[PDB]
């Protein structure tokens, strides 16, 4: 056989490139869940049959029709709550005074009386002017 060949008097077998590997994807699998806050689907369902009815109002009354006593109805409702929700939510004391237990109270004197009290009946004169009858005209 050869005895005088070698590979490195010329490059030699060009073996195996190797480094190298193949793979797949699942594609479709588990992943990621909404995390979706504010309120609950009743409150959507709230603005979509609200728009839904003033889309009805629009078409509707240009149409020379009219909306039917239920969706006119869940839609007043969702709009009172709607409203009442967005501006308080809540019920504030209004603007009380005082709880009125035992602060009774009434008319303070003695009715009428055939004295003035206090500084009269006392001065040996009188308060007035100094005298007086009727005067020129006699009454006005």
């Amino acid at each position: 056989g050869p005895l005088g060949s070698k590979d490195k008097d010329g490059e030699g077998a060009p073996p195996a490139k190797r480094a190298r590997t193949d793979q797949m994807e699942v594609d479709s699998g588990p992943g990621k869940r909404p995390l979706r806050g504010g309120f609950t689907d009743k409150e959507r369902q709230d603005h979509r049959r609200r728009k839904a009815l003033e889309n009805k109002k629009k078409q509707l009354s240009a149409g020379g029709k009219n909306l039917s006593k239920e969706e006119e109805e869940e839609l007043r409702r969702l709009t009172e709550e709607d409203e009442r929700r967005e501006r308080r939510v809540a019920g504030p004391p209004v603007g009380g005074v005082n709880p009125l237990e035992g602060g009774s109270r009434g008319a303070p004197g003695g009715g009428f009386v055939p004295n003035l009290q206090g500084v009269p009946e006392s001065p040996f004169s009188r308060t007035g002017e100094g005298l007086d009858i009727r005067g020129n005209q006699g009454f006005p």
